């Protein structure tokens, strides 16, 4: 399971990442690295929050909410970019599970709908 | 596509991929077990011929799925022909071929 | 045990299959299913020899050699089924994390 | 596609690297980075020849041969070492094919068996 999940995320057609409890990268899809400007180096075990330290507590709440077993999906969401241009998003945050029924972390997905 | 098909087949949970006719495009091994299917080729076989007893309630969910809607239930309860009760977690999701290809379905017995 | 390998073979463009120490399917490529006329049922965990009880002793030694750690590659081979087939094939071990052989992976391809 | 290989290489337990036609890295395994001392940073597109310029014609001809589609594998190769230790290596160099498919480059594996 765990590895297959990890491999499935790496291999995913869209932008996917998998994280542990500390929001540290367990795995990344290729689109995710591109979409998030992450490079091709090894980022595994790195922390999303160190990498982006300007996130805003709004995401932190969501990440927290997911880490407690909530599946969060928003079909069309809207942000206004620092750009000044509005961007539209589809995203999902959901927990993944350890062998025991303890939450391992989260898997997150996003796509530009805009 | 095939990427999708291949993931569902080797999923660690009970997964199946359907077309707009609700006929199988792919299936996980656990789906095969939980659903009482064989190790046989089931491709192109309609889910509804296989489970004719299956209700209008579900059919409605599937069409909603077919309409591009993702449908989720974390804890659900339903009663079966045996009339033993089963608690369930289920997700029904569209997949796109970009118009909608079909649906992907997941169920887990609690 | 190698999920990564199972994944690689499943998605392979060529004819590839992965076996355990007892020669039962761990993973199959599409071309292999087609080329070998497996069909589309669930064949994983099935033994290759049972599906094909006719397979010769010549292959069994090769599969056996492979399970003993040998990488076997033949660039061009000829065989007869009445018609003739020209072939390239590879048999080699895949390994468990403990350093033990876990099985073999087999690849076949037409050279003409 | 390219991805299947890249992912395969990247998650290899052994030391594995994937190169393009000009011998610049497309993917690297962790052991390869460790064994070859490249570090955890993105090296994608760097040329192996630039990173190691002392590399011989002995390798180059071999690399080239693989790019010509040859599968080359050596079960035991011995190199004497500055250390005074003979080192034996197991290695394979072989082509990978683009979807067309023409060689997209080579895949190289080295393992110390001494």
């Amino acid at each position: 399971s765990d590895e297959r999940l990890r491999l499935f995320t790496e291999h995913a057609p869209a932008a996917l990442a998998m994280f542990d409890r500390e929001m540290r990268y367990l795995a990344v899809s290729r689109r995710w690295r591109e979409d998030y400007g992450l490079g091709d180096g090894d980022i595994l075990g790195m922390s999303h929050y160190d990498i982006f330290p300007e996130i805003g507590e709004e995401w932190k709440s969501v990440h927290r909410r997911g880490l407690a077993g909530e599946v969060i999906r928003v079909e069309e969401d809207c942000f206004v970019r620092a750009d000044g241009r509005t961007q539209w998003l589809r995203w999902e945050v959901r927990p993944w599970y350890e062998g025991e029924g303890r939450v391992g972390g989260v898997v997150i997905f996003t796509e530009d709908i805009t």
